[PDB]
DNA sequence: GAGGCCTTCGGGCTCATAACCCGAAGGGA
DNA sequence: TCTCCCTTCGGGTTATGAGCCCGAAGGCC
């Protein structure tokens, strides 16, 4: 009906929605052989996105996502996407490479310390910002 | 932005929409073809043909055409769409995240314009409206060829 | 990872398709039974596409495959740029491994040799699905 | 006769083959709106490639193509050239030959209009185009150029 | 049976994409 | 004395794809 594969179908597509949302332009590789799923062209410079999904996990009120680079590396942005409440978390290679095991996203309303993910949540400025600033180093 | 980023947009829009009813989705290779998807209902392929609508400044409400144009230097000639170019045609608003659904004939029949209201208005309204999310449709239409 | 091979198989096969004026079609993901569906002449037609290797001992090429749906199938072979199209009844009336021989060794050439570049099927059926309405 | 797209999807098409067969990754765009119609991926760097197919030019025996894109469906004629930040290279293609030229930018766009390609025997000159032929090591060289 | 609010239609647009035609220019040889 | 060869360069052309504007008709109620 539907199943892993078909999960991350929706989440490569929702992706490429906000990025049409946001008038860049975006490109999709042949095979799977490469290191990204995506490309967006934010006016002119070519970003490499990896495209994730979150799984809802254990009790428990919150979202989960994995990094497997054993079975590539260098992109230049990850994108995780929760199905349920249509959002996205936004990470740069660094921050997202340097999560060891799972990234817990937390939603609910609020009222603790969150975890460092919450700063990348819904932050499509930061790509935007590497397109300003790469273009400006040539 | 420039128009066919918006037809685009719209283009997606359709594409999420099928995947979450768990249809197949295939996308055609060049602005050549008639139809702009088509979609793999239980087995058989339906063509799809989309477009976006844009709220008219006077009259309150959204509309499409179903006319294809042609301006060249002397004269201006046009090609609607014949009953076999799809089989389906889907109109999406953008603000309201809302698509109407129809037939090839439904949608052919019309003369050009074809306005979709979504205010009260109290009028009857017009044979638009029996299409909002008319996705059943297309589904029923699936399993009309699906016997032998 | 093969999945080049494959990869090239299916850009020869789509360029095959354009090189004869129909329409291609790809699905998102590979949730599907086929990789490429056609639009010959306003009808759709599925094909599944897949590469061969060569034989270790014999001079000849190899393909592995594992009704409704399907409908085409066509094989590629790199170094020999040739297709080989097969009628999905034809194609699952195989046991698992099915050969192709392409060198002029004067033997009586198997069942496989009748489906070279045999693209015709494709247009036949294209054109017999018009007389069903 | 199908005409115009399918001939530069062929062209395209053919581009696709030769990247993939010089073990280099293949990008294919959203639609028709961007001004590039590859990418591809060179050693780990993106390069935008523009695909035009020649046209056998009768009266002179040559190989063409325009160099500038001209937009009509208007009743007015606009000639709008190419942009250096349009794309990085764009690639020429004869049917029939097989044959791929390779421009970078600044010297696809130094042409006023129409670009030859002679690829006949016994001529008084050769033409600018001449030392572009299959020219895939320029391509090389601008990404061993961007790393670093 | 009146003055609207309200649809249809069929003319007129503009943006992008793709490939082609040809009469002179006017430098190489 | 190259003076013809033949590349080049601005005018012309076609087809496809997107989404739009607006006003004389005329219906709903
Ligand atoms: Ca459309
Ligand atoms: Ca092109």
């Amino acid at each position: 009906m539907g199943s892993t594969k078909l999960k991350g179908d929706i989440a490569q597509q929702a992706a490429i929605m906000r990025a049409l949302k946001m008038g860049w332009g975006v490109l999709k590789p042949l095979g799977d052989r490469l290191s990204y799923d995506l490309v967006f062209d934010v006016e002119g410079i070519l970003l490499k996105v990896q495209v994730k999904s979150s799984w809802k996990s254990e009790k428990t009120g919150n979202y989960v996502v994995d990094n497997r680079r054993t079975r590539g590396n260098d992109f230049d942005f990850a994108v995780a996407y929760v199905e349920e409440l249509e959002l996205f978390y936004v990470f740069p290679v660094d921050v997202f490479i340097s999560y060891g095991s799972e990234i817990h996203l937390v939603e609910t309303d609020k009222r603790q310390r969150k975890p460092r993910s919450f700063g990348y949540r819904e932050a499509w400025h930061l790509i935007l910002q590497k397109g300003a600033a790469q273009k400006e180093t040539s």
